[PDB]
């Protein structure tokens, strides 16, 4: 038997990535149903830094068959209902790929237009600096995409957790 | 028995945040109900700095099943039907990526029509003041959705509270 | 008999490439069912450079006839629930073919515009720099579909993988 | 009786090619069934350089009539379900007719726009050059459509295979 808000301590043991979806297996540690394998899945918020890990499977060694659970995945040291060992929004790919795509858009187009009636101009002078106008362009064109990608969510398989279930287990 | 109107307090022994949206819960700490555990959700209004604390489930020890429940959380010190132990106005993401693009994406144009019929100009005339309008620009793009970013409310995990029933508990 | 969150190690005995789908073969090693042939499938989830096996069908030796099952194969030493060998982002077929379809273009536009009303120029003048304008511009507008190349993700044929049976297995 | 998962190897005495559909033979040379006769299909993933062969109809020596099967051809040294004894994209027919087409368009306009008021050019400065961009500008409007052919991958009429079942044989 299990009542609702029993939390029981777990470790994780299947290291989750947010780009990734897949099952997470955890495993009680504490308690009267010692070594019990939760099976659940993960959640991003879509505009946290952490994602919120739900378990809906228990098997309790010992047991005949595998019980459906309402569970959810709180972070000890923080209490929070939410997990997250290591987040990484993509500063070089992100802003790296925006701040210098438009750079070189930007440089070029003021190399173009530094002298216009359109003038003689040394071959440098358009080689590295007026023909990457172009190249920081299209570039432009395949940074915006790339300003799109997710900030990334990993939670390793050592974290402890605190495993909170929000209904009665039979 | 609880009446509707009648306050016991609790702790909030699971901290919060208004990005991720998890159950909430709250171990009763005085009165005649010792130990019973709240489980219940959270809203931000959209337009307050506080998040309203909503239970909606209590597990009484001793109790053969949980039973349902209308309760609020209320702060001790105000008195207030909301809670907020920090509230987080992203005022660097979204006023320093607002005040910093567009004011590259000034600080060129600027230069850029500072000598017209345009005359010879140094290079870092083009690199670090002309060539930046473009990465203010598109930056500038990708700062109007970042204004857009809620405010962040956090309850901690020692916050005590009171909880206000408006609905009679058999 | 195989429990919910059971782990059983096998090794990949069939490289697999994210690029062309087929079946995937792996052979159980270690455990009580000793070189059983698991069946499986594998997903890319469009925005993360490792891939998710999904072993579906499980042959036992002794058995009359393979049972259908379902589980994920988990790479071990990562704990990770996802595979991933070599994986190849085409930084030269996407990056280099638009980083010089481009740069032809504007370095011929730039010599073309070098100088404009009488406009006299010499054979090499161009020959190799006004005349690689046009083709950049060819090259270009086919090098925007080489960058939807998807990355692909390699798993060779000695890669050790945990499987975690997420049901039952009677 | 063949379990799913089984391996036997087999040799190619059928040169297959992606631009030509048709059936595959493939003869078993080791195992209990010394000379059946697999007979499939090709399949290109349309982003691979490499083609699935999959087998469904196999003729037993000795048997009262062929059986329906399923089966995949993985290629030894590599162990992918995929087989390729040379692949060739047409760099040639698709970048050198593309490379050329355009650059003799841009290198006739660059002499076409040479001098403008004054036209005193020669009859060679029109023959080989400025009259070029006429046939390269209908060569590149027949390049774009040429640049579409796909890969050909050809595996050849003595590769021997594996042979993988993922369904049983009865």
């Amino acid at each position: 038997i299990i009542k609702t808000g029993d939390i029981m301590f777990a470790v994780l043991d299947t290291s989750v990535n947010s780009d990734e979806p897949g099952p997470i297996l955890a495993t009680i540690v504490t308690g009267k149903l010692k070594g019990s394998k939760l099976i659940g899945s993960f959640n991003l918020p879509s505009n946290a830094d952490k994602m919120v890990i739900t378990f809906n499977t228990m098997s309790i060694p010992g047991a005949e068959k595998t019980i459906s659970i309402s569970a959810y995945a709180i972070d000890p040291n923080t209490a929070r209902t939410a997990l997250a060992s290591r987040t990484n929004h993509h500063y070089l790919m992100r802003y790296g790929s925006l701040f210098a795509s438009s750079f070189l858009q930007g440089f070029g187009n003021a190399f173009q237009s530094a002298n216009t009636t359109n003038g003689v101009r040394r071959s440098t002078l358009e080689n590295a600096v007026i023909g990457l106008a172009t190249v920081g362009k299209a570039w432009s064109q395949q940074a915006q995409q790339l300003f799109n990608t997710p900030t990334t969510v990993e939670v390793y398989s050592g974290t402890g957790l605190g495993i909170l279930f929000t209904q009665d287990v039979t």
